[PDB]
């Protein structure tokens, strides 16, 4: 009934899934009572039966290794809060830096066209739009995906400027192919061979493995599109320079903020 031993009892069962389970379960909270993270420092109170079964439902699920921003229905990307849900890739951090990458390409050439392969929640796409004047085509394999990516636009107000539809690659908006500029990707990039099948995959798994390479998505992209007059930026696997050295030569790669190899970089641009 006291919310804080609550807090405190449920921040243990999740030692096991998290370093920080004091906060996941403040969070947690804050999602089943409707209140906000920041409103949660009343010193004494303020939980209801049916609110204490919820929680503990939660955090038994967390416990399991669920992702939490399943749970808490939201994910933060570039400062702002894409929904998410079971069925779509949560927004990692390492990406942030691939959307301030492209805007700075953005600016620096005065891009009008934009496409996003593989968009998932809208991470890149709808960043890219709402910090730019650009236009952006989105795809994605999953209907969640396109669900999804077109409630976060809506959410953030670039509807007009932002434009999903089903299917892979480009090839649903091969009418538009000559007018891109640029073209976008955080593309499923492991090893099928990284998954053991004792372990649970939560998050849906054309979202995650690109063959047993790990590299079939680039495979298959730079032997179908002709690039020219385009700069490509999509994020990579750590250990997969070389081998996609032999796929793309030409590019270049680029080191994230903790000094790995990130992100492949193809500029055939012209003057």
């Amino acid at each position: 009934r006291k919310i804080w031993s609550l807090i405190r009892d449920c921040s243990g069962k999740l030692e096991g899934v998290t370093e920080t389970s004091v906060l996941e379960v403040l969070l947690i909270v804050s999602r089943v009572l409707g209140i906000r993270k920041e409103d949660l420092f009343l010193k004494d109170l303020g939980v209801s039966p049916t609110e204490e079964k919820r929680i503990l439902e939660l955090v038994e699920k967390r416990a399991s290794g669920y992702p939490l921003h399943y749970i808490l229905g939201e994910k933060e990307f570039m400062g702002l809060s894409f929904l998410v849900e079971e069925g779509v890739f949560v927004p990692r951090p390492e990406t942030e830096e691939l959307v301030e990458l492209a805007l700075e390409l953005i600016r620096k050439y005065g891009i009008k066209t934009v496409a996003d392969i593989g968009t998932g929640s809208g991470a890149i796409g709808v960043s890219v739009a709402k910090f730019s004047d650009a236009i952006v085509f989105a795809t994605d394999v999953s209907s969640k995906a396109v669900e999804i990516a077109r409630k976060n636009a809506e959410r953030h107000g670039v509807s007009d400027r932002f434009f999903v539809r089903k299917g892979e690659f480009l090839e649903p908006f091969k009418e538009k192919f000559a007018s891109i500029e640029m073209i976008l990707s955080n593309p499923p990039y492991v090893k099928s061979s990284a998954h053991l099948p004792k372990d649970v995959l939560f998050e849906p798994p054309e979202a995650l493995f690109g063959g047993e390479d790990g590299l079939d998505f680039y495979r298959e992209f730079f032997g179908r599109y002709d690039t020219s007059g385009k700069i490509v930026l999509m994020e990579i696997g750590e250990d997969q320079v070389e081998e996609l050295k032999k796929i793309v030569s030409d590019t270049v790669f680029l080191k994230d903020s903790a000094g790995k190899y990130r992100f492949l970089l193809l500029n055939r641009r012209s003057s």
